[PDB]
């Protein structure tokens, strides 16, 4: 099946979101022919949609605040689709706010996750995996749960004012 | 005090593990004048003789074979220190032969930790932390209960035939 059958759904919506929450955003697609299980493509559709409202609503800033930051007005939403080897990457990136990991770390200790002792060497993927915690902060376990579920594996990577991305990694078949 | 204090008793170590293991080792410190606390001074000791045994042992392949695969014929072993921030990183590297990663998933699933669909999309990171595994060589274990004992952090990357780096980060308090 061509991801391009869950793919194309999504302009509108990254457009009705981003209207919504007063954003400005140039989503970009790529890779939409990428070929994979329909299985796959039927049960991403969910997680992906996920993802991509929460960059457009927790990622990227109100044109107000990308100014007085001096970041471009418009934000950017891609999300592409490849093969590597005999697996498929899923990419969901966007350039703005960014995860605070001193947040999640703080968070992890109030809710008695971590000790502050140990948090100071935490590694960024550490820090990261916390949000896949169901408590913490349908939600990012639930995407986890579900690629989980296809044989595959979630990664995020994020820095603080630069933007996030989100790695899905399927197998073909 | 300078960590020096446990490095200068390494070249001794490591040209007797070289001549036990008929290996050809060029030994390299850097950053030795690197200062930390006594605590860590007195602990880190034992932990980085493993990491160095581990390079000479499994790492180092022998100058015949090395020359054979192409390589400049004499391994090469560097141990460093170096602040980053409030905290200290010390590097173990090795140009030798590399971790399997292949070896790694196979024993994962003989263990019963992964089943094959599962370990397609494994990150690297996900399959050299199998290493971390308590008894999965039957290892690093033992170095990680150390390293987060001192409330650091370990790292693993490792290519095959390129050789493996072992990063610790301590929090210098
Ligand atoms: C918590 N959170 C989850 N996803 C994001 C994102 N894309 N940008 C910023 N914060 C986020
Ligand atoms: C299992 N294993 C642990 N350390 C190493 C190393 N440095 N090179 C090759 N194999 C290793």
């Amino acid at each position: 099946v061509p991801i391009s059958f869950v793919f194309n759904r999504f302009p509108r919506m990254v457009r009705d979101l981003a209207k919504k929450m007063n954003k400005e955003v140039n989503f970009i697609m790529r890779g939409e022919d990428t070929e994979l299980d329909r299985t796959f493509v039927e049960e991403i559709g969910e997680p992906l949609l996920h993802l991509l409202r929460n960059a457009i609503d927790h990622g990227i800033e109100p044109k107000e605040e990308r100014i007085a930051k001096g970041k471009p007005p418009i934000g950017t939403l891609i999300l592409s689709a490849r093969h590597e080897g005999n697996n498929v990457v899923i990419e969901v990136e966007d350039d703005g706010r960014g995860i605070d990991k001193e947040k999640i770390i703080r968070k992890a200790i109030e809710k008695g996750l971590i000790d502050e002792s140990k948090a100071a060497t935490l590694s960024d993927q550490e820090i990261l995996n916390f949000l896949f915690v169901p408590g913490f902060s349908v939600g990012m376990d639930v995407v986890k749960n579900v690629v989980e579920s296809l044989n595959g594996s979630i990664s995020i990577e994020s820095e603080k004012d630069k933007g996030t991305k989100v790695t899905i990694r399927l197998p073909l078949t």
